[PDB]
């Protein structure tokens, strides 16, 4: 139906569809094997996920996978996003073949290895040692800020910037995920909450959600929410306080509180990235830097 692109076009009968990664607002995403998917190596099996259109799919679905879709064609090669792979768009139903990540969300990476409590009877040298340290949690947040600066770089805005879009890699590559998407921000149920319990309102900055305004310095403040989050072992923000309540708490200035074991370096980070006037945050290319100037004084 679409016009053939060279460039992208993969051959759809080199994919073979496996388990249902998830549901979105427009399409699902399905982990799947591909063969060949470097012309160099044409039968050489690589594991990617394949974004498609649900079976209930609106035309306004598929614009908005199509658009995904372009935008995924021009942004470029980054470590730290989601790379766009292929596409199959003739004689088939449309497949975006992008970059799987095989240990699933940030948050749910965090919150599967928070340390032992202290109801755990000592086994050996370690029962104390949970699996994230420090450093790793430093350069978590390191390398979403430097998918973010890649994605300004190419001008694009994320809008819902969060722990849950960020995905993790076999080699704990942190990877920023639906970057590309249309999100119907004129019609935001603020109330909304997600199947996992997400009030995804909590992200916005000021501007988005009182004034429908989004720029990179409002995704600079969903970065310092997704901070936090990292920082709580994925934990969810605004601990206990209903939307009705975030809305006059956010019109009064206030912010979360510093979460334990956060080292005040950190907490002064997130604090600057909620300061309310967007030119007073830092940008992603000084929280680069700011994240590299700790990774560096802690991995010795
Ligand atoms: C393939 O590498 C792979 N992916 C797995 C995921 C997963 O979520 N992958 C994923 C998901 C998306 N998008 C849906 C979420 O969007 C924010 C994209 C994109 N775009 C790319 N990749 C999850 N698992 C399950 C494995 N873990 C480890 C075992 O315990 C917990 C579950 C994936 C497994 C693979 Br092989």
């Amino acid at each position: 139906d679409l016009p053939l692109d060279p460039l992208w076009e993969f051959p759809r009968d080199r994919l073979v569809l496996g388990k249902p990664l998830g549901e979105g607002c427009f399409g699902q995403v399905v982990r799947a094997e591909a063969f060949g998917m470097d012309p160099a190596r044409p039968d050489q099996a690589s594991t990617v996920a394949v974004k498609m259109l649900k079976d209930n799919a609106s035309d306004k679905d598929l614009a908005d996978l199509v658009s995904e879709m372009e935008v995924m064609k021009l942004i470029g090669r980054h470590k730290n996003i989601i790379n766009l792979l292929g596409v199959c768009t003739q004689e088939g139903p449309l497949y975006v073949i992008v970059e799987c990540a095989a240990k699933g969300n940030l948050r749910e990476f965090l919150r599967a290895r928070r340390p032992p409590g202290p109801d755990l009877s000592p086994d050996g040298p370690r029962s104390s040692e949970g699996p994230l340290s420090f450093p790793v949690l430093v350069s978590c947040a390191y390398q979403v800020a430097r998918g973010m600066q890649y994605l300004e770089s190419r001008k694009c805005i994320h809008r819902d910037l969060a722990a849950r879009n960020v995905l993790v890699t076999e080699d704990n590559v942190m990877k920023i995920a639906d970057f590309g998407l249309a999100r119907g921000v004129h019609h935001i149920d603020y109330y909304k909450k997600t199947s996992n319990g997400r009030l995804p309102v909590k992200w916005m900055a000021p501007e988005a959600l009182f004034d429908e305004v989004y720029t990179h310095q409002s995704d600079v403040w969903s970065f310092g929410i997704l901070l936090w989050e990292i920082f709580t072992l994925g934990g969810s923000p605004y601990p206990g306080i209903p939307v009705e309540e975030l809305f006059s708490l956010l019109r009064e200035g206030h912010r979360m509180d510093r979460p334990p074991h956060c080292p005040p370096e950190l907490y002064g980070l997130m604090r600057e990235c909620w300061h309310a006037a967007p030119s007073q945050r830092p940008t992603f290319k000084q929280l680069v830097e700011a994240l590299d100037k700790v990774l560096l004084a802690v991995s010795e």
